[PDB]
């Protein structure tokens, strides 16, 4: 449901994400993160499954967040794949993956991983 | 580096990507996979590092195809997270994370990893 | 510290954890999970760092089941990669990888990857 | 496959892995790795799948590496899962986490994902 998506988010460090499901499958909005070489505001976009099962399956999504905004550029980019349960305690459950640009040398430890589940507060 | 990302990319797997890299770190473009519930293009969307640092360090990006098109509906999403590296052979290395909506139940099995490298040839 | 380590845990899922720490850094013991493709217990093997930091730093360790017992055989591993806090309430909080054996054809959905958070009951 | 996972291997990075495999799934062995907080060998301890399908599928397997020896300790431990396909030229495929002892202010940020392709070569 684009709708049940569509709006404000937060997770459990304190972040910040402003998403506006549109009919084609696409998001869009702007994430604000709580930690690490990140301030104020930064562009998401991403896409979900706009015609997920009619049972009680969660809907498959997945949005990137690049850490470069006008007042900083952390060189490294976060992509979130998850998906939205709703119900009255609407959740985004994910998995994480932050990629830094490293020299080739330093590859090997260009990547971390983690996860992160967002609670609903506005529309 | 430059507009170099843009272009029609290749994986291991026979997968193309064609992709469009604006000038304020924008990525849109089409998907073809050839593995798994697809069948044609799907569309994608992303993000990648505008102003890279200017030592010898990859272009930090990343990008999302939700798996549904006009065609077929397999009820997940991929988002590959890594860095392009220009040069004589430009190449993508990327990690990805792929969820499939899945019921509470079989949550703990939703999402697989694996790894893609993409080459313009 | 092993005796910390040492013990009956559990995680959100409900498996059964039951782990020794040696002193030379070893871990040995068994797992039982509540779900998949298994039944029973199954050994476990893994590793952690017996000198952790003085600080509040958790301690890092990592454990192997590979899912084959007597009476069962999922052909596939699990490794679990994390942490153990120490405190009154003992956590040890992790991230893993599943691997089952697949033809070369299926080898890109071949790994699944998780997190679990366990809880200690008894030494 | 049969015994031919015990044996010598090394990865791309240079690393080198000796490891033995027991006829009920045990691995054990040491690591010496080319990279990171790292200086000598290590000891390392994992399961594998000792009765793999017959079917063409690789043999499932794991192992961990605490880096901690008399020489260094960098806090931290690695994983790998992944799969032995004998033949011609064996390999082990793997998919690997390291998490490092943090703080909890620090933990968002403790867990390095990769890849590593061992060969006898
Ligand atoms: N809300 C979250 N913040 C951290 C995790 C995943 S991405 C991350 C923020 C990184 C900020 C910029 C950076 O350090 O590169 N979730
Ligand atoms: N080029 C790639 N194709 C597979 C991997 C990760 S995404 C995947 C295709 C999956 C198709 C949809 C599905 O089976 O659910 N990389
Ligand atoms: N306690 C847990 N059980 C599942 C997760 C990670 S591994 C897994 C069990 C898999 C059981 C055997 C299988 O299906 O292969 N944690
Ligand atoms: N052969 C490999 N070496 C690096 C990757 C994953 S494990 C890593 C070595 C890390 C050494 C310890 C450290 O820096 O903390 N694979």
């Amino acid at each position: 449901a684009e709708a049940g998506i569509t709006g404000t988010w937060y997770n459990q460090l304190g972040s910040t994400f402003i998403v506006t499901a549109g009919a084609d499958g696409a998001l869009t909005g702007t994430y604000e993160s709580a930690v690490g070489n990140a301030e104020s505001r930064y562009v998401l976009t991403g896409r979900y499954d706009s015609a997920p099962a009619t049972d009680g399956s969660g809907t498959a999504l997945g949005w990137t967040v690049a850490w470069k905004n006008n007042y900083r550029n952390a060189h490294s980019a976060t992509t979130w794949s998850g998906q939205y349960v709703g119900g009255a305690e609407a959740r985004i459950n994910t998995q994480w993956l932050l990629t830094s640009g490293t020299t080739e040398a330093n590859a090997w430890k260009s990547t971390l991983v983690g996860h992160d589940t967002f609670t609903k507060v506005k529309p």
